[PDB]
C-alpha cells in the first residue's frame, strides 16, 4: 500500500504575503507570530508579516525568541508566556527552528494539560490551533510537513509528528539574505530530503517524482545559489519545498538521524551533519536498491560523494573514541532504520562516521 497525503495549501512568488495571505483571515482575529532573534528583522519577512496581519486587521504577539535547534525549555519559555492569552492561530516565521517550534506551540497553547514530553505520544495530541508557515530558508521544508524536531533536556534532538501547516507562503526573496555558508547548508537538508525520501523504504510514486525533480533542481543550482546567484536561490528555494512534500511522504533516514550528534555537539549545522553522512548511509543502502542509489549518483553528475565535497561540505571534526561509540549506540536504536534499505549494524554506523568525519 502507499498513500499520499499533503493537505497544505501552497503559495509561491514574490510579494506572496501581498498576494495571497489574506486568506488567513479565515484562521481568526488574533495569532501568535514566532521566529527568531534577528534575520527576519533584515530580509524584510516580519515587516511583511506585520503589514498583512494589520491589513487583516487580525491583532498579534510577536516571541522573536526561538533559538536554533529550539529546546523542550525555550518552548516551554514560550508557552508559559502564551497559555493565559487566546490565539486563533500560529505563524511561523523564519527558518526551521522557528517553524518547528510554530507546531509545537500550535498543539500546546490549545492542549493545555500537556507537556513537552507529550508531544511524542501521537494518541495524546488530538487538538491545536492551526499553524501557517512563511519560510525563509532553501531549506528544511517544514513549511509542508507535520514534523517537529526538538532537542530534549539530555541533549537528544528528536522528532514528533503533529499536524500540517494549513497555509505556506514563500517568498524567495527573503533567501537573498542568506550568508554563502547557510545557503549550502540549508541547500543540502533539501538535496537530504529528496535522497532520502527518493531511497526510503516508504518510497511512493508521486513522493519519487517530486524528489527526482528536486534532486536534479538541486544538483544544477546549488552551487550558483551559494554565490549568490538569485534565479539559483529561487530555484533552491522550489526545491526545499518539494523536497518537504517528499518527506511528508516518507520521511528520513538513518542519515538524518546520525547527523542529531554532530548538531548538538559539535556545533554543525543541521544539513551540513546529515550531509556529511549520508553518502556513507547509501553505500549501505546499495545492499538493497543499488538501481536506486546508482539513479541518484547519477542524478549528481556520477557522484553525490563528490558533489557535496566540491562544495567544501567536508570539515575535520574532532572526535573521541567515547563520543563514537556513544553515537553509534544511539544510532543503532534510530527509530529510522526501520525505513533505511540496508542492514545496519554497529560496526557499519560506527564506518559511517569514521569516513563522514577523517577519523
Ligand atoms: N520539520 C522538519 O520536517 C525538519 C526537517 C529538517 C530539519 N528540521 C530542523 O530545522 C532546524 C534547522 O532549520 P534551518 O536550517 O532553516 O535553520 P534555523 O535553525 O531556523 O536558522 C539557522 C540560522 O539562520 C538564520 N536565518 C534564517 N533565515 C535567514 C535568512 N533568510 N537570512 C539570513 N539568516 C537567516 C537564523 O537567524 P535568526 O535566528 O536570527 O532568525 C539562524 O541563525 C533544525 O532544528 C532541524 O532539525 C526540521
Ligand atoms: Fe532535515
Amino acid at each position: 500500500v502507499w498513500e499520499f497525503y499533503m493537505p497544505t495549501d501552497v503559495f509561491f512568488g514574490e510579494k506572496i504575503l501581498e498576494k495571497r495571505g489574506n486568506i488567513i483571515d479565515l484562521l481568526g482575529k488574533r495569532a501568535l507570530v514566532v521566529t527568531g532573534k534577528s534575520s527576519s528583522k533584515k530580509n524584510g519577512s516580519l515587516d511583511d508579516l506585520k503589514k498583512l496581519l494589520d491589513e487583516t486587521e487580525i491583532s498579534y504577539e510577536i516571541f522573536d525568541e526561538v533559538e536554533e535547534n529550539p529546546s523542550f525549555d525555550n518552548v516551554m519559555k514560550a508557552v508559559e508566556r502564551y497559555r493565559n492569552d487566546s490565539f486563533d492561530f500560529v505563524v511561523g516565521l523564519g527558518g526551521g527552528s522557528p517553524m518547528d517550534f510554530a507546531k509545537a506551540v500550535a498543539v500546546l497553547l490549545k492542549e493545555k494539560d500537556l507537556s513537552v514530553e507529550d508531544l511524542y505520544d501521537r494518541e495524546k495530541v488530538k487538538h491545536w490551533l492551526p499553524v501557517v508557515e512563511i519560510p525563509t530558508t532553501a531549506g528544511t521544508g517544514s513549511e509542508v510537513t507535520p514534523y517537529s524536531i526538538l532537542t530534549d533536556p539530555e541533549g537528544n534532538k528528536r522528532g514528533c509528528t503533529l499536524m500540517f501547516p494549513v497555509y505556506a507562503f514563500l517568498d524567495p526573496r527573503y533567501t537573498y539574505s542568506m550568508s554563502d555558508e547557510l545557503t549550502l547548508s540549508t541547500g543540502v537538508d533539501a538535496l537530504s530530503h529528496a535522497v532520502e525520501g527518493y531511497l526510503s523504504r516508504k518510497s511512493t510514486p508521486p513522493s519519487d517524482a517530486l524528489a527526482i525533480e528536486a534532486m536534479k533542481i538541486i544538483h544544477r543550482n546549488l552551487p550558483k545559489a551559494i554565490e549568490g546567484n538569485r534565479e539559483a536561490r529561487k530555484k533552491m528555494f522550489v526545491a526545499s519545498c518539494l523536497a518537504g512534500m517528499v518527506i511528508a511522504q516518507t520521511g528520513t533516514t538513518l542519515a538524518h538521524a546520525l547527523g542529531y550528534p554532530l548538531t548538538t555537539e559539535k556545533g554543525i549545522k543541521h544539513g551540513k551533519a546529515t550531509g556529511m553522512v549520508l553518502p556513507f548511509v547509501m553505500e549501505v543502502m546499495k545492499e538493497e536498491i543499488p538501481e536506486k542509489v546508482d539513479t541518484v549518483n547519477h542524478i549528481f553528475g556520477g557522484s553525490l560523494l563528490k558533489f557535496l565535497k566540491e562544495l567544501g561540505l567536508y570539515e575535520k571534526v574532532a572526535v573521541s573514541s567515547e563520543e563514537l561509540e556513544k553515537w553509534v549506540e544511539k544510532g543503532s536504536r534510530a527509530k529510522h532504520l526501520k525505513n533505511t534499505p540496508g542492514t545496519f549494524t554497529p560496526e557499519k554506523i560506527r564506518n559511517i562516521y569514521r569516513e563522514a568525519l577523517g577519523v
